[PDB]
């Protein structure tokens, strides 16, 4: 008896959470987060967690409930926690929907036998892959960094900052857990020089370095995001080698339109037609046979 699982895939910021919520208006469902940074409670802004008002009352799992203090949630920990949630949701007769972009979490969860120390499918999957042209994605991702700063990302990180942390001079790649999130390592470099709340006060040529350091942290964040996007896409392209029937949704014009600070009526129209209507149809057919 192999359970049905909808899987929403795509690089960071391609509108996966959005889509999961729009589909809920058509199908009774519940969401399981598959983004490995979003599993931790904390840095709600920095990690781009979908706001609660925007979840539309949809039930979410594996979203902001792991205590970062307890270390990394390994891919094996995830398989266990999420397989439980898949099982529970189906129990309540709603469709479980895996939403996120950590291909390492998606894979650990979905395979038949997990290769614990790695470094077919356990479920009956439907894969929706939301794709955006790199350039549009890139540009949207830079804009989104600006919206995170405008929302207060910097103050969030200044409050998260702690001199008892021993990884300030280290990249996300080898950091552990929530401290790997894009934005944390970048601003640690800035706070290195300008500790939270520290001011110049009177006559320091220091201003030119403060501005240069801030600016540099911001470009680095946009850049790392852009690079992460590239590695995710290539990675997705490789599962589209291992077979995997990915149903591609082209969100490009939705995003282009979303770039305008007129990101509402126009962006919604396009998305409704180009991304949502097609997904409803695919899921609809997946729920039948
Ligand atoms: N929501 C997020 N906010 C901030 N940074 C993120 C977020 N999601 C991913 N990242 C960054 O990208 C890295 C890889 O996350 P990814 O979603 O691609 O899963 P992954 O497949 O396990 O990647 P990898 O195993 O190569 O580290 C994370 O370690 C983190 O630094």
């Amino acid at each position: 008896r192999k359970e049905k699982l909808l899987v929403l895939m795509g690089a960071t910021g391609t509108g996966k959470s959005r889509l999961s919520i729009d589909l809920a208006a058509h199908f009774p469902l519940e969401v399981i987060n598959s983004d490995k940074m979003q599993v931790y409670k904390g840095l709600d802004i920095t990690t781009n967690k979908i706001s609660v008002p925007d979840r539309g009352g949809v039930p979410h799992h594996l979203l902001g409930e792991v205590d970062p203090a307890r270390g990394e949630l390994t891919p094996a920990d995830f398989r266990s926690l999420a397989g439980k949630a898949v099982s529970e949701i189906t129990g309540r007769r709603k469709l479980p929907v895996l939403v996120g972009g950590s291909n390492s979490f998606i894979h650990a969860l979905l395979v038949d036998r997990f290769d614990s120390s790695g470094p077919e499918l356990r479920y009956d999957c439907c894969f929706l892959w939301v794709d955006v042209s790199v350039k549009v994605l890139t540009d949207y991702l830079a804009k989104r960094v600006d919206d995170m700063l405008e929302l207060g990302m910097f103050d969030e990180l200044a409050e998260f900052y702690s001199p008892e942390d021993e990884d300030h001079d280290e990249d996300s790649a080898t950091r552990t857990g929530l401290r790997k999130a894009i934005g944390v390592p970048e601003f640690d470099r800035y706070f290195e020089k300008f500790r939270p709340g520290d001011v110049e006060g009177e006559d320091p040529g220091r201003d030119r370095v403060r501005r240069g350091a801030f600016e540099e942290a911001v470009r680095a964040i946009k850049e790392n995001t852009c690079h992460l996007a590239k590695r995710q896409i290539g990675k997705i392209l490789r599962l589209k080698g291992a077979g995997w029937d990915l149903r591609r949704l082209d969100a490009t014009e939705s995003f282009r339109a979303a770039m305008t600070s007129d990101s509402g009526e126009k962006c919604t129209e396009i998305w409704e037609k180009q991304v949502l209507e097609p997904s409803v149809k695919i899921v609809s057919r997946f729920l039948d046979e």
